């Protein structure tokens, strides 16, 4: 008989998927690491060469977490002592390594406990931030050129994000960007003076005698933002003047009127740049297009360059308004908004014209644009098959938008149904990379024909281990509620028989615009207890979901924790008139926007469910933060939607929890979704007289990722599932 | 068939044990609170008298917490507002009522947010703390003077103790000592400028956007302590018109050496006060005797007076060096000392003379001294039958030493081996309590010829309702270890078969001199686990207890977590081979020191023990107060004491516990005990892959005594012993 998929299988990480991870360096070359030695490929061909030795710095002293070679090729800067802060950001120690001169830079290094680094985007010159200033490094070995004098901790941040714009607006700790040939930086200043902290115990290795008190500047919902200026430096005169200026370019005034964000920045030219701005009340974005004027030194935006985008059913953008693709000239640009039917397609825009032309349509929606050349725009959509889970690469002829070919569709249409794309440096070459349903598959392109070149990874060593284990299915499909088809998935147990009863557990994710019915293999918990736990994992994509128009995405707006949360309840009772669920053992579980989505669920007084596990869920929406919350909810005052706010808590529910087994788990140093937040659920609980299940995990974050908390959470979990389900 | 003590009969306390709380007021009257009217009785016939009706204040506006009758009942001072602070600081509230004149004070008013407050022992003058300084009236109705103007929140405490000298030192908020006729006012000053502060979040309820951090001065093992000053005030000499003159009494010089503590204030006359100070390394402490000099105005300590109280094999005093009680000339004081054969016994000394003689000897201790006459001194020991765990009260003939009479061994031996007494004013009457093994019993008698005058409280009411429970019996025997007797106690289950197998809880402290095996009648959670559930609650005393002498409580000296954390082991060893107990079926669980104990035990690799609880554990002695910790530890320095602080942790024994299923307990709000212990023995289990079960308590302190959070940890913890015994 065959093993199964065991839940040591998934904590070990015996069954392992292989990438294909390169990184392109030119047009036709990309870097390659194999066996810790950095090779370059020739695109056209397949052969390579090593670039850099894995034996190069073994006497470097440190360990090297990562390389950024620069553009020109000439320098090698190489990241260690790396520290993580949040979701993207970290603190590094740098040395650049000379390729020519084949020798590592001692003089003018960068500083220790650097915030941000990164090469211009064409030469060798650097931009960094320390101390939250900016430093500008025309040549590796020379002085830095310091650009800011305002940078203060917790305060002011040039050139780097503040928590809430790191993890909700730019996903990304860098505020830094080079213009395309690298004469000028543009770069965004955060003023958290009057934002409130989050304050935690950080308990550190046993020797640390007391607790330290980490205190983040984090906007709560309708509390006080950081407030945001944009500057534009010229660094080809930093060796001319003694302190060059930083212009700035302001806000429009229909964003200065009241709070708001800086939300895009994307250069259009060497001249050029775009700039959008968001209301705090998310419903209403400004694109602003500014010229660098010669003559004066100034940027200047333009009325008539101005583009209005705004949503009367909801919130712009998915997360946020899209970014513009310009075409070479600057004079013109593709941007994905919601069109009349409210779905997701290409526009195309002149900059000083107002209205914009359509150049997709149809009862699906483009994910994103992934290349624009002088002929051809490249871009990803669910279209295929009408499957909103499904990706595919487009191509679209710009002199005839009637001609559309797609990429992808037909490549290997059993095993690939989800890609991504990764094109060369002018979009001469394209690696697709095939996440599913089958195993994945990498393979390498020429644009010139779109040929396929060759097969760059295709798991078969992993094909063959699991021929030996009896694998779960994964089945896709949809249920039809009021004429509207909604999308789920089912991880089924190895010779799933529909004439038996099986346990079933809810994987719920159900924020908006998420999407948890897709075709991607995934090797996972879920994979685990099907496999070896005869678990039905079952997901659903309900109102609020994502890809498939805003009239299902914008059902939520303004009453987060009802129709989400109700569309579950309903999911559930649908899998069961199916016929092979047990309905005297449906679970529900969910980690973040999902542990919240559980946590109402099993409050709902439904009598659907027995079970369900909340991992650092939300509890209040007042808790979480403003960019995240106020998109949806809009303010937590009695002007605007306070009395939703109040009535979407798990705590008011609490009474409920008395008809359910519930695990409550959390990270004490989550600085994300607070402790605060479980700790008001426990608290609620216990206050109703309601016995349940927890556990804290000491120093964890909103990740619960260490190699040992992630091994602890997945065992605990699995214990509790199979005690709920009286599994042996 | 009758029923069972249930585990709702103990948290909704069903069976209510009766007290009769006097208050003497004189040599010959009491005042007792009866139907919320205050009576005074005559101690000589039991005639009453309404002192105060419940009526009197049906219009007051607020709930009163509790009340306080001036020494010559003229006055009441009423309580309201009461918030609480630590184990025995809160602020409060206070109004004055003229019983004479049958109205509330409204002039000069006692101030909101008043942290301590005190009549003098005789009269009617007031001495009250508020914003740390200390302020005194002479009259309710007339202005206070202000004693400090020093005070400053967690900083400069005067007449105040801060959070260490609460907890440790006094038991007590009061830093005040009236002289007996309340002519001066002597206080302590403590100084905790350079103490560092213990920070930990604080939720609150559910409307607080952003949880609050908690900081409190906290002395952890090793750390820099609070400095403190000893200052006395005449009350009788304060001006309107001139700032009052406190005369500071500087430590000896044996003390100022080093780190130190006042340990002990006790006035001896009206112008003569003793004070005992204390090495922070505990087992060297001085007494001075300090007189008043009228015509300096200053208070003189002659170096003849001092008397040194020093130990070899540990710490001075059980918890600190014991109180005096002097004569009534203040020339020759009675104070409970260790003796040569580390027997704490009464030795009598004369203020100015090195030796002291011993009063009482033997293989017992002396638990207190209670009353003194010129005639007899009263004193309750453990002598009776040899029982450590048994009290009664004694009298010892001052002119004949070989004249010691027990007052309370033979009134009811069946029903009474555990007394405790209080006295009138000079000691005509007493009153005594008599709290086990059967139910509590008030008495009421006269010093002249120890007549039992009258039952004050017999718990009929209670006995009667018990007559139709299933309840548990009390065993309390010996083991012999290495020659010595170690007494233990089991709660056994009704209708007790010696012939069956019942599962076993061992109950621990285990702290340095505790005691958990005596005679007390108890109404808790293990009768409940006997009367309802069959388990056999087992305590048991080995090295380190208290009661027995030295060579058994100093056994732990400078060791904690070694004997004691051994002896328990033993004793479930032990307990095991017994006919009636289930091997299989062994648990432990504790509380504070207790869950230390338990989860060394747990991490012992022992076998003996399936399961455990902890409940707010110390997890390593570095995280624990100075005052406490290094009385038995001495300093955590590589040159003291440091290995064996480092090797005593839970920490080190994670690996340990692969084999035993442990539920881990801790208020998030413990100010005591952080919740940091718990945080970093989880982190520990975590790294090592062992599965345990969690509780955190959010808000709850060290006592998780709200109404809720006690009803649901003793909820969860039942659930927990049931499946671990495999019980329905
Ligand atoms: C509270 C909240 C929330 C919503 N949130 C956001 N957004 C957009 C990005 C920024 C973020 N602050 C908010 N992205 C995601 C979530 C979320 O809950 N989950 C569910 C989830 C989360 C973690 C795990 C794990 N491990 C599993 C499922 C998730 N799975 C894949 C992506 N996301
Ligand atoms: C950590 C630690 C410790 C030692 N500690 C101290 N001392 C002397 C007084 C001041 C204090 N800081 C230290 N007194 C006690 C303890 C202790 O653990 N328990 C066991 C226990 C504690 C709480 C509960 C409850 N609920 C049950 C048992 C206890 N039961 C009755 C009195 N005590
Ligand atoms: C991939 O192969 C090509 C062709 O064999 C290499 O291109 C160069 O070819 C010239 C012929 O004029 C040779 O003299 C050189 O060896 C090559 N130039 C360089 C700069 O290396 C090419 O280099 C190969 N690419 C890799 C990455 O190995
Ligand atoms: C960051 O914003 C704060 C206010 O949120 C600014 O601080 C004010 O600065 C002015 C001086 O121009 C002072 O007169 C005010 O007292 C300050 N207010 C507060 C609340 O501190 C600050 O200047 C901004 N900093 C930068 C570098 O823009
Ligand atoms: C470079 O120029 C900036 C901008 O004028 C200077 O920043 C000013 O610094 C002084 C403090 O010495 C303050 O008066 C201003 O509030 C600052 N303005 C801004 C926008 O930061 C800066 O100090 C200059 N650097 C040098 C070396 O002269
Ligand atoms: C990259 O772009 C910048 C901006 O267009 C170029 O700088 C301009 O170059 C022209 C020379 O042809 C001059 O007329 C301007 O004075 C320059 N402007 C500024 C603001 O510096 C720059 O030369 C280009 N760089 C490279 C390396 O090609
Ligand atoms: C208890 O009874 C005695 C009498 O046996 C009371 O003593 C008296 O005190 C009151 C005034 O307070 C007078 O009425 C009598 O003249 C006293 N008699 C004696 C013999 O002293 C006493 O008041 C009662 N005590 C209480 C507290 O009610
Ligand atoms: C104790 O607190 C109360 C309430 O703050 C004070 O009582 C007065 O009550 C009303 C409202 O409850 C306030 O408007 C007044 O300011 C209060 N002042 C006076 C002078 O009556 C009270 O004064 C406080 N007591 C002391 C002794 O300070
Ligand atoms: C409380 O104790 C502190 C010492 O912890 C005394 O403060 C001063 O301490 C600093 C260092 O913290 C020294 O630089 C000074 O010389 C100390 N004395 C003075 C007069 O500044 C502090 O004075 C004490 N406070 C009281 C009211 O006794
Ligand atoms: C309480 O004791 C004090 C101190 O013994 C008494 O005060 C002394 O009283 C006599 C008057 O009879 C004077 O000779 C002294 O000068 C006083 N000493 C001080 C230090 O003030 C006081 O009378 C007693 N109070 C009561 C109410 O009995
Ligand atoms: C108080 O206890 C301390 C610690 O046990 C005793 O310390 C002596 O002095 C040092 C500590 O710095 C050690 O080197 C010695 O080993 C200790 N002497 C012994 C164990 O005899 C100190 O003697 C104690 N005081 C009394 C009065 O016994
Ligand atoms: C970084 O830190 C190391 C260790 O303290 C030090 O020797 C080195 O000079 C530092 N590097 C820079 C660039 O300051
Ligand atoms: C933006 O949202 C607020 C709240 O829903 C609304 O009152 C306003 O009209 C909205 N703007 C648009 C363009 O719908
Ligand atoms: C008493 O002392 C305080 C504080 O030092 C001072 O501010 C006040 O003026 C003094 N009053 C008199 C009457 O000396
Ligand atoms: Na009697």
């Amino acid at each position: 008989t065959r093993k199964t998929y065991t839940l040591t299988d998934y904590l070990k990480n015996t069954y392992r998927l292989k990438l294909y991870s390169l990184r392109w360096i030119s047009d036709h070359e990309y870097l390659y690491k194999q066996e810790n030695n950095i090779l370059v490929f020739n695109a056209e061909y397949g052969n390579s060469s090593v670039f850099l030795e894995n034996s190069t710095f073994d006497e470097f002293g440190h360990s090297i977490n990562d390389y950024s070679i620069s553009p020109d090729g000439q320098f090698i800067l190489l990241e260690y002592n790396y520290v993580k802060q949040w979701r993207h950001s970290y603190t590094a120690s740098y040395d650049i390594y000379d390729l020519n001169k084949r020798q590592l830079i001692t003089e003018e290094r960068i500083p220790n406990n650097t915030q941000w680094v990164t090469w211009s985007p064409v030469g060798h010159k650097l931009a960094y931030v320390w101390n939250n200033d900016i430093y500008v490094k025309i040549e590796p070995n020379l002085p830095s050129y310091r650009i800011t004098w305002t940078g203060k901790e917790d305060i002011i941040y040039n050139g780097i994000t503040d928590w809430v714009y790191e993890e909700e607006v730019f996903s990304a700790y860098s505020a830094l960007w080079w213009s395309p040939n690298g004469t000028f930086l543009a770069y965004a200043q955060f003023n958290d003076t009057e934002v409130p902290l989050i304050e935690y115990s950080f308990y550190s290795d046993e020797s640390l005698q007391y607790p330290k008190t980490v205190r983040v500047p984090y906007p709560k919902a309708g509390a006080v933002n950081p407030t945001v200026k944009f500057f534009v430096v010229n660094t080809d005169s930093l060796s001319s003047v003694t302190n060059a200026t930083s212009i700035q370019i302001t806000a429009p005034a229909s964003m200065l009127i009241g709070d708001h964000y800086l939300c895009d920045v994307t250069w259009a030219t060497q001249e050029r740049i775009s700039l959008q701005w968001l209301r705090r009340i998310q419903n209403y974005s400004v694109m602003d297009i500014c010229d660098y004027d010669e003559s004066s030194g100034r940027w200047n935006c333009l009325v008539a360059r101005q583009h209005i985008e705004m949503s009367t059913t909801g919130w712009v953008g998915r997360f946020r308004p899209s970014e513009p693709h310009f075409t070479l000239d600057g004079n013109s640009f593709y941007k994905i908004i919601s069109n009349e039917e409210g779905y997701r397609h290409i526009c195309y825009f002149q900059i000083d014209k107002k209205d914009c032309t359509f150049i997709t349509k149809g009862t699906w929606e483009v994910i994103g644009i992934e290349a624009l050349t002088s002929d051809y725009l490249y871009y990803i959509s669910n279209e295929y098959k009408g499957m909103p889970g499904g990706r595919n690469l487009y191509k679209i002829q710009l002199s005839d938008y009637t001609k559309v070919t797609c990429l992808s569709c037909e490549l290997n249409p059993e095993r690939c149904q989800y890609y991504s794309v990764s094109f060369s440096k002018e979009a001469k070459y394209y690696q697709l990379r095939c996440s599913g349903p089958g195993l994945p598959l990498y393979t390498l392109h020429s644009s010139v024909n779109d040929k396929g070149l060759r097969v760059l990874e295709d798991n078969s060593a992993l094909d063959k281990m699991l021929q030996n284990v009896q694998m779960p299915s994964k089945k896709l499909d949809f249920i039809i509620l009021n004429e509207t088809k909604f999308w789920y998935q089912m991880i089924l147990p190895p010779h799933f028989d529909k004439s038996k009863k099986y346990p079933l557990l809810l994987d719920v994710y159900a924020g908006p615009c998420s999407q948890k019915a897709d075709t991607v293999f995934r090797l996972n918990w879920a994979t685990y207890l099907a496999s070896t736990e005869n678990i039905i994992v079952a997901s659903f994509d309900g109102r609020g979901s994502g890809y498939q128009g805003d009239k299902i995405m914008h059902a939520i707006n303004r009453r987060l924790g009802t129709f989400e949360v109700e569309d579950q309840i309903e999911a559930a009772r649908q899998f069961s008139k199916m016929g092979f669920v047990d309905n005297k053992r449906i679970a529900i579980w969910g980690w973040s926007y999902g542990g919240y989505v559980t946590s109402m669920v099993l409050g709902s007084g439904s009598g659907v469910f027995k079970c369900g596990i909340a991992v650092a869920p939300v509890s209040r929406w007042e808790y979480y933060d403003s960019v995240y919350t106020e998109r949806y909810m809009g303010l937590p005052t009695p002007e605007d939607n306070l009395d939703h706010y109040r009535n979407s808590t798990v705590m008011s529910r609490a009474e409920n929890f008395k008809q359910v087994e519930y695990l409550l788990i959390h990270g004490t140093a989550d600085d994300n979704v607070h402790f605060q937040q479980s700790a008001q659920i426990s608290k609620a609980l216990v206050d109703v007289g309601v016995d349940f299940q927890a556990m804290w995990y000491t120093d964890e974050d909103h990740g619960i990722a260490s190699s040992t908390a992630h091994q602890h959470i997945y065992t605990h979990m699995s214990h509790f599932i199979k005690q709920c389900f009286s599994l042996p």
